[PDB]
Order: structure tokens, then sequence, then C-alpha cells
């Protein structure tokens, strides 16, 4: 494999890397880091802002999902057609990572105190979603202009982890519906998303999802 | 007029890294104000894709999201990087910046007076980073990737400021990071931007906390 990916036995923040490298045919290796591996010190002082996931494209070593889905669009050629398009891209990117880090959040450190909540201000957080969609061809295609991009397996990762999370979530956005279904049924990714590393593989750290 | 326009509150905030680029790379923009008052009538933020700014217009290329626009003008004024790799480095570094930022922010706006203690305490562990890229770096002599300037160096110079407003002396225990400020901060453009009152009288945050 030309790529490596460190990370924790769970879904995590790899979860979308992982969709692009199956869904663009690309073969990796996973180098998985038990909780005790790490508990102990050793990789952790060795990661440059002491955390994982870590990633080698050859002798290119990585931090920072975002950078390692960055670095994977502009070699692969998912950034969009040309600048205006890339910054469209991350656009999407960045609004898709601000959401992320409020699931993080609710799933570590206030679940059952916060969930009520955070479903009920979620219709919120998605329509910007249906909107950009709605923008682009009328929702047809892809997030942004008519290829796919990484942003849009961060997308659709984001939203099944919703949908996992409040069932029905998008009963009210037919644009983002169908575009799940869509997504989901490209071949290759299709197959990755039905295999055991997909499927036996806990979401989040902590059993919370 | 200026292809560039920056909508934003009357504050440095999540702004002042793309104004030093700017100004530092020479380029004019038009400051489009937002005051508390117009932002509490509604209408601006019901327009605004994800509900807050900063907004920014390119022509009639329409960007929110302080890094994208980062990243956009590091495109158009190629200021990132020299090739593919050196991208990828500069992305690493920026997102390193973003995750202490947002630490920061969580500080000044929701728990100074409890939490300055303990933030200040884990500082030296949130900059060594970058203190070790810059020891990899040709010695620490240039840029924080490559021997070109890169968006990146301008959001991690502004991240070094505010922390140097926050715990004063912060950076005395990191000599590369401290010859960098000051070799960045003396760059002719940015000096001049920098000491200008358009940068000195905004303050950093919202909430007259820094
Ligand atoms: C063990 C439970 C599994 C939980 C997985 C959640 S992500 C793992 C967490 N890493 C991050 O949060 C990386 C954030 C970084 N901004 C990125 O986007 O890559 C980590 O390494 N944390 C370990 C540490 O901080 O030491
Ligand atoms: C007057 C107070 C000073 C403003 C605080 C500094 S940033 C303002 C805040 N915007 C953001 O948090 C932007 C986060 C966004 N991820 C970005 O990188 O651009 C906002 O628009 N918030 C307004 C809102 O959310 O309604």
């Amino acid at each position: 494999p030309p790529y490596t990916v460190v990370y924790f036995p769970v879904r995590g923040r790899c979860a979308a890397l992982r969709m692009l490298l199956a869904d663009q045919g690309q073969s990796w290796k996973e180098e998985v880091v038990t909780v005790e591996t790490w508990q102990e010190g050793s990789l952790k002082a060795s990661c440059l802002y002491g955390q994982l996931p870590k990633f080698q494209d050859g002798d290119l070593t990585l931090y920072q999902s975002n950078t390692i889905l960055r670095h994977l669009g502009r070699t692969l050629g998912l950034y969009g057609k040309d600048q205006q398009e890339a910054a469209l891209v991350d656009m999407v990117n960045d609004g898709v990572e601000d959401l992320r880090c409020k699931y993080v959040s609710l799933i570590y450190t206030n679940y059952e105190a916060g969930k009520d909540d955070y479903v009920k201000a979620l219709p919120g957080q998605l329509k910007p979603f249906e909107t950009l969609l709605s923008q682009n061809q009328g929702g047809k295609t892809f997030i942004v202009g008519d290829q796919i991009s990484f942003a849009d397996y961060n997308l659709l990762d984001l939203l099944l982890i919703h949908e996992v999370l409040a069932p029905g979530c998008l009963d009210a956005f037919p644009l983002l519906s169908a575009y799940v279904g869509r997504l989901s049924a490209r071949p290759k990714l299709k197959a990755f998303l039905a295999s055991p590393e997909y499927v036996n593989l806990p979401i989040n750290g902590n059993g919370k999802q």
C-alpha cells in the first residue's frame, strides 16, 4: 500500500478518509493502536500534536484528519475543477468540521444529558447542507460541481452518524436524503460500507452513538 | 474598487490573520463593519450560510469560514507551498493553529475567570509542536514551511501574538518561536499595518477579555 493509516479501533475521524480510499480503489494498510499501547506513552510522544490519526503516504507523514483529506483530494483530484470550486469544497468541509466538533463533544462529554437538546437543534445545523445542494444543479449531483470531492465523503460520513444518532433526521430534507442514497450506492463504496472492517468497528470510543 | 470585501464585527478575532496576509501582500480590500446592533436585527444572519461571520467577497464569489478564506487567498496569491508535499505540511500547521485557536476562544468567551490559570499552565505543551516544526525547517531561520511565506505563517503569527497578550513572556521558553515572531513582525508592509489605527484600535475579542 502506498498508504498507512494509524488510529484507534474506531470509525471516528478516519471513516471519511477510509470511504474515500475505498471508493477511489486505493489500497492501504491499517496500523491499529489499542488504548493500552497509547496509554503507555511512547507513540503519543512521537506524534506532532500528541494525537491520532497519523497517516503515511510513501515517505510523507501527516497528522490532522482534515489535512489527510485535503492531501488525498489534491493528489487524487477530488478538490473541484478550479480555484472557485476548490474554495467552495473547503467551505463545505469546514462546515462539516464545525458540526463534527459539536457531535464529538456530545458523545464524549454530555451524552445522556445533552442528547435531546442536540437533536432538537439538529434541523437548523443540517439546513445549510440542503441549501448548498439546492444551489448545485437542483441537488442532483455532488455537493460542489459535478464531480465527487473529498468534502462529499466527509459530509456523507457526518449524515450517516447522525442517522444513527437520530433515526429519520433526514426525512425532512429531500436533497440530503437522496444524496445519501446515491453516494451510498456507488459500487466500491457500497461494498466498503457493507464490509466487516466498517460495520464491525464502533463509531466512537466510549460505546455511545 | 478593490476585488475584496471583508464583512465582520469590529474586532480582530478570526479576521486578523487574513487582514495581515492582505496587508503584507500589498492588496487592497474594503471593510464592511457589522455592529452588534445590526446583527441582532437578524436579517444579515439569516442570509449567512452557517449563520455566522466572517463573510468575504472576491468579485462575486462569496465565502464563509475563516480558514476557507485563508486557503482561497493562499491559492490565488501563491502562498500555499511550492509543491504538493509543501501544501500538505502547510495544511497540517494551519489545522494545529485552528485547534489551539478553538481552545483560546472557548476560554475567552465561556471560562476566562476560572480557566485562565489552567490554560496558561498547559500552554507550553500546546506551543512545543510549532517550535519543533520550526526546528526541522532549516533551523528555524525562515518560515514555518519551506522557504516562502504561506497563509499558515500569518495565522500562526496571530495566534502567537494573542497568546503574548494573554500570558506575557509565554514565548520566552521558545527561542525559535520568539525569533520567528520578531522576524515576521518586521516585514515592511506588515510592520506598518500592525502599528496602524485600523489594527491597534480594534479589540482582540468581543467581550473585553484578552
Ligand atoms: C481512545 C478513545 C478513541 C477516541 C477517538 C476520538 S479521536 C482520537 C483523538 N484525536 C483527535 O481528536 C484528533 C483531532 C485532530 N484535530 C484531527 O482532526 O485529526 C486522540 O488522538 N486522542 C488521544 C489523546 O488525545 O491522547
Ligand atoms: C460581537 C462579538 C465578536 C464576534 C466573535 C468572534 S467570531 C464571531 C462568530 N463566528 C464564528 O465563530 C466563526 C467560526 C467559523 N468556523 C469560522 O472559522 O469562520 C459569530 O459569527 N457569531 C455570531 C452568531 O453566531 O450569531
